[PDB]
């Protein structure tokens, strides 16, 4: 069966048509020679909104933030050569964090490919290891097919980035042949096997006496995910901890909430996991930033497994991540949410778990997120800023979205914010890309025009992509940019303090005047130094109509705690100790000859 | 066998190896995976360290450094996003043949292949944009790999290499001694030299087609000048060859190609012999390849001329155009060997008469200022060229990518080697500022000027604060036409003035400069331009000058479409006015 409707159109014009057929409402991009035939076709197009950054990396991270906030794939449209190489970091970032993204790169004409042409890059080769799939379109005839395959692959299984390489002669060419209609249009034994494993997992859960739900980003890839998670938690009385990327999937005000686990997770979550007889892993991949020393990980679960009375259940959509890190007793293949729904009726309702929750509540009382609080004459504490802003933003009654950079401010945002809503924490976790914060916020704001979007950023992170401030003005995105300025690459100085005897090698970048910068870029700029002005400034920050930057001068050389590092198990975290911090301050002064 | 490194960590070995390689500057940004190296180079007296805001900045700085100094640029970044952020500079250095050694931290070997935190397949990603790369797998082979890297980056055609450094390798202590070392065809060439000298002595209308290759040797420009003087041969250069020949010399043809001087293009098309020296016949130079140099091909068919190619990389020989004589190896070296076999020529009356008539007929014409009109971008280049030269200082110029780049290339008078540093092959916007910073580090006493575009500058403007921290008093000139000029030109020409997303919203560049810690200057009026240009150059410390220039001004001449070099579009004042009215009509008076 053939389709003749695209006959007579250029490749560019076909691209434009395929965007509305693929339900694309937003395109992030930057023009150039190779991709000019497509840009002429989308000129003044009302199929979608176009967002123009200052740098293609910005386009990439914007599309990511857009994808995370909307649940739709982020679409990028850039030129060949430097245009394409400039989106390599965002693709690798989306690949690590499972973000659906379709990247369209212009390419030199097919006759010039492989001749080391002007602005030619081997983009398909470069991006092979950091995309789910990529392809070079070699004729206009196969353009709709490739577009359809790209979007499907990007949004199925574990979502991820795909790249489509678009030769200039292909997008300029007129389609002069009918093409298969199928290319233009966007097992019983397996089901029985999945159900079998679902039955097995239900049996294990009904047996557990100290279960823990270990929840990650996977639960958020379905609209009903958080809802079914809660239903399972309430039905079987199971406490819930989340990874960094699962934050927002569970109401942290709920008594059964364990908060975040891992390297910088809540001690209670870490201890609960270390003492659980059953770990129910839902959409999480057991990264070492979560597990700590893997040989020390979940000893009570391993003991339960050896005695046939527990262990680890894994709801995982990708075969690649099953039995990858941890020996699992039961793997439940496919969409976590879907499989939770199927399992629910098989779970015995539990009245209470007195002993287990008594232990957990005692851990909660003993190990809060403690830190050195403000004293007279001291600088503002970064942890205090997060706690205050969390309440201020939440009290607005608006839907709040938070993006971050990478480092200490990121962890403190994760810890001290109170998470309650799905798809409201957007942070770079796997690749951990500095500079993510501002463009991701712009993207998220585009996805959710009514939401209050806050970028909680670091000074070093913000410097990476700060040129996109003007892009926010041009895009009409009233993002709220918060800079926790400690005048350092804090996460690195933390590691240098701990393991390199306070040798701070090249970890202090010279910052610009962030307030003058913001105003030069066309935003309102605010600064706070004094403890007494923090409250009022935070309120003015959140209340501002347009885009606004607020720089908070915060204290320096403050470690993120708790911390699981070295060969420590999850239950061998370093805890906050006020006397230790004081001793570290003296030691630091002496070792740095008074410089820090 | 050598024991001098026994007891040192991999990072400490790296520190010593930089000294042994004669490295005086490292560009980089720290992170988890590369931490053991940064600890070892902490307060190192063996080299200076330059810290950017972005790894792309580090990369382009290293490029600018390499191009001004003649030494390889050294980059030191962390794993994952640190490494992926230097892909564009590597592709840039690969395209332009710039010596660069990139050191990327990597996750511990025990975590490689497990999709670990901040893990990327950097060896895989960078394969197509490096001459060579490697992952160091033990501390014992670290000196060997460092030595290989520097050797490969600086030999043949120079280019980028990458060395992946697993954290556990750089933290590991060398326990065992390592081999001290790790710490016929010339006749075929001589025959070619003889044959090429025979062709040259026979040529009646020869042209020296000179590129970046002649600048990869200290004595390149000198031997080029000698050959040109000896045989009375006119010299044209590529964009990347600018500075290798004195453009004030009567035999200068200026730049050839897509936006080259018409005289240069016409000489090439009418030459009976083309002597290609360190140039790779890119289509930005040749135009339509089937129309390129018809008289040279004709001479070749009659055995009285053709094309001679002095090229160091065999794969670039007969890659684009069929050549009669190939001389493999370093161009400068082979020019020296050839010199004694070239008959001296007193004069070429007819050939230079024809050339000098073209020069009079086809200068770099453009619509000049009129009372009330905006400042013309071409005029700024001419005036700045004189003002900068009048300082008596050594001047180095970097640019961004676009119209300003071409106008810089055209209207500047190039006389000194390694003084024009621009992204040619990859054509990376945002190149100008970080390249200028790196060049200033290489040549602290030089006057370094970034002639940048507004769109290009926006790409990497965050490095302005890095200029302050590095102590590099760069001079930043922004030709502000409030547009992606080179793209709007192509849209005006080929897409009926449909300007699709080619107008980015600029920040206040002066307030930006001041926020970054620089002095900011702005010119709007013609009357202020001269004074502002002089203040700009005479300013001590880093300074930005924004010039509001006229918009929608095409770079001419232009060879595009299926045109041959002699089929260029030339400037015409009446055509420009007609284009202005047509553009107004089609954009509803918006442009
Ligand atoms: C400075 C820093 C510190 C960090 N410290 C911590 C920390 O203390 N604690 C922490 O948790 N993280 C931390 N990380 C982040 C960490 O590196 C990982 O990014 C994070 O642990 C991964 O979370 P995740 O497994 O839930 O999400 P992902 O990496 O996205 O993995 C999701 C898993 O679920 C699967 N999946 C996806 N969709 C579905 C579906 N529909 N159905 C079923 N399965 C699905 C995926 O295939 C994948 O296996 C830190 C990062 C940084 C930069
Ligand atoms: C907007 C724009 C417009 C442009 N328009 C033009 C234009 O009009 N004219 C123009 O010329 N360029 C133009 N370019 C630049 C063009 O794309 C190429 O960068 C340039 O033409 C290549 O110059 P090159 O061959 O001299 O140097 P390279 O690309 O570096 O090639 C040098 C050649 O010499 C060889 N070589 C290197 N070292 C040695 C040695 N020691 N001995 C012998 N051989 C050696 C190399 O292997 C290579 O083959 C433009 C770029 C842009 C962004
Ligand atoms: C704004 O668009 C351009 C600006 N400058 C340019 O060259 C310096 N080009 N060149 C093109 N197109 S191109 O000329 O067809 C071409 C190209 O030309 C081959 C063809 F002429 F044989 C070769 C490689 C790349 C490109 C590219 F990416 F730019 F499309 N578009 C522009
Ligand atoms: C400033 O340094 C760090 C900041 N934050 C970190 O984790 C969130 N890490 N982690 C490390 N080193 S690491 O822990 O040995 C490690 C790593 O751990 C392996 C080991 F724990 F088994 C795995 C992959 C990458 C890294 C890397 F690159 F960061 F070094 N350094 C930092
Ligand atoms: C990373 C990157 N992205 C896009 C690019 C595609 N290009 C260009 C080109 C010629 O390479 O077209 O292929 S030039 C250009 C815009 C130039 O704006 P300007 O700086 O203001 O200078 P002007 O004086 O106005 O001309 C773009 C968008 C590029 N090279 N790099
Ligand atoms: C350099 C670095 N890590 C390595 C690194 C390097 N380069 C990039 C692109 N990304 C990362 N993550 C960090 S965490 C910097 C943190 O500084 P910050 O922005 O100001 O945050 P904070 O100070 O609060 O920890
Ligand atoms: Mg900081
Ligand atoms: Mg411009």
């Amino acid at each position: 069966d053939m389709d003749t409707s695209f006959v007579g159109l250029t490749g560019g014009q076909i691209f434009n048509e395929m965007m509305s057929r693929q339900n694309v409402d937003t395109v992030f991009g930057y023009p150039g020679g190779a991709i000019l035939p497509v840009y002429d076709a989308i000129h003044n197009s009302d199929k979608f909104n176009f967002v123009l950054p200052k740098h293609e990396q910005g386009a990439g991270h914007m599309a990511e933030g857009y994808a995370r906030a909307s649940g739709k794939p982020g679409v990028v449209l850039v030129t060949s050569g430097p245009g394409a190489t400039n989106v390599v970091t965002p693709m690798a970032d989306a690949f690590a964090d499972g973000i659906p993204m379709v990247v369209f790169t212009g390419q030199v004409p097919t006759s010039a490919i492989g001749t080391d042409a002007f602005q030619e890059a081997d983009v398909v080769g470069i991006s092979r290891s950091c995309t789910k799939w990529n392809v070079m379109v070699k004729s206009v005839e196969e353009l709709p097919l490739r577009i359809n395959e790209a979007f499907e692959i990007a949004t199925s299984g574990r979502p991820g980035p795909v790249l489509v390489d678009l030769p200039k002669d292909v997008t300029a060419a007129i389609l002069r042949n009918p093409i298969p209609t199928k290319t233009t249009l966007p097992s019983r034994a397996q089901d029985e096997f999945v159900m079998q494993s679902i039955n097995k997992a239900a049996d294990l859960i009904n047996l557990a006496k100290k279960p823990v739900l270990y929840v990650g980003a996977g639960i958020l890839n379905h609209a009903d995910g958080p809802r079914l998670l809660k239903e399972l938690s309430d039905r079987a009385q199971i406490p819930v901890t989340t990874t960094l990327q699962g934050l927002g999937s569970f109401d942290q005000e709920d008594p059964k909430s364990l908060d975040m686990l891992g390297m910088h997770g809540c001690a209670t979550a870490n201890l609960a996991v270390q003492n659980a007889d059953l770990i129910i892993a839902v959409g999480a991949r057991f990264d070492d930033r979560v597990t700590g020393n893997i040989s020390k990980f979940a000893p009570e679960a391993r003991r339960a497994a050896a005695e046939g009375r527990g262990g680890i259940i894994h709801f995982e959509v990708s075969p690649k991540n099953i039995n990858k890190v941890v020996q699992t007793q039961i793997a439940v293949e496919g969409d976590a949410t879907t499989n939770l729904g199927k399992m629910m009726s098989k779970i015995f309702p539990v009245k209470e778990r007195s002993e287990w929750f008594a232990q957990i509540n005692k851990w909660k009382k003993e190990y809060p997120y403690a830190y050195m609080e403000e004293t007279p004459g001291s600088k503002i504490k970064p942890q205090t800023v997060i706690k205050k802003l969390s309440k201020v933003a939440n009290d607005t009654g608006r839907h709040v979205i938070v993006t971050t950079g990478v480092g200490q401010h990121q962890m403190w945002a994760a810890q001290h914010w109170t998470w309650r809503n799905p798809h409201t924490f957007i942070t770079s976790g796997g690749l951990g890309t500095m500079g993510y914060g501002l463009p991701a916020a712009i993207g998220a704001q585009v996805a959710k025009p009514e939401s209050l979007v806050i970028d909680i950023d670091g000074d070093a992170s913000f410097n990476m992509t700060l040129t996109e401030l003007s892009s926010a003005v041009q895009a009409g995105t009233p993002v709220k940019i918060l800079i926790l300025n400690n005048e350092e690459q804090g996460m690195v100085t933390q590691w240098q303090s701990l393991f390199y005897e306070h040798r701070y090698s090249h970890t202090h970048q010279l910052n610009p005047d962030f307030i003058k910068l913001a105003e030069a870029m066309g935003l309102k700029g605010l600064r706070v130094k004094k403890q007494e002005e923090l409250d009022a400034k935070l309120k003015e920050f959140v209340s501002t109509k347009g885009p606004v930057l607020l720089e908070v001068e915060v204290d320096k050389k403050v470690p993120v705690l708790p911390m699981v590092a070295g060969g420590s198990g999850l239950d061998e975290f370093i805890n906050f100790d006020p006397e230790v911090e004081r001793q570290q301050t003296e030691l630091r002064h002496k070792r740095t000859g008074g410089k820090h």
